[PDB]
């Protein structure tokens, strides 16, 4: 479910760069999230490029980089926009790992994302009306 969302979004972002999720490894929610991600990545393309140009991805530091950035993202609280950005960050990390021929990290990044959602974001999501409320507020 959270798993489902992560795989959907990462598959989409990888496909946009011409990569397939399958080589490395509800619908309304997934579509609204895909679309919010596209829009976020445009509106904050500067923040996107700032991140991408400062990622030095290695197997030994990739979890550290994920954690560092995600802790910063939610330092001042959670909102729907920040959750979208969290997905877009996961997408950027996977694309970058494949660029650097560290495709092995893709399935691992997906797992880190699901764990973060399950352990840390779920309480907020549930308190704030669940994913249905996200669709209500930011779908179409
Ligand atoms: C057409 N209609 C139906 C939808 C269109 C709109 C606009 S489309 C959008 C999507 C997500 C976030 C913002 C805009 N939808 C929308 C609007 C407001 C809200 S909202 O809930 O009010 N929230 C926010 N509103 C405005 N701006 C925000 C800016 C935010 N940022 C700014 C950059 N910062 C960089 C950063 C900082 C720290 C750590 C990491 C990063 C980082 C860097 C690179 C990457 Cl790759 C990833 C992370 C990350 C946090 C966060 C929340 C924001 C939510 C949504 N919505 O969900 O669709
Ligand atoms: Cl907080």
């Amino acid at each position: 479910s959270n798993r489902e969302l992560v795989v959907d979004f990462l598959s989409y972002k990888l496909s946009q760069k011409g990569y397939s999720w399958s080589q490395f490894s509800s619908e309304a929610v997934k579509q609204a999230l895909r679309e919010a991600g596209d829009e976020f990545e445009l509106r904050y393309r500067r923040a996107f490029s700032d991140l991408t140009s400062q990622l030095h991805i290695t197997p030994g530091t990739a979890y550290q980089s994920f954690e560092q950035v995600v802790n910063e993202l939610f330092r001042d609280g959670v909102n729907w926009g920040r959750i979208v950005a969290f997905f877009s960050f996961g997408g950027a990390l996977c694309v970058e790992s494949v660029d650097k021929e560290m495709q092995v990290l893709v399935s691992r990044i997906a797992a880190w994302m699901a764990t973060y959602l399950n352990d840390h974001l779920e309480p907020w999501i549930q308190e704030n009306g669940g994913w249905d409320t996200f669709v209500e507020l930011y779908g179409n």
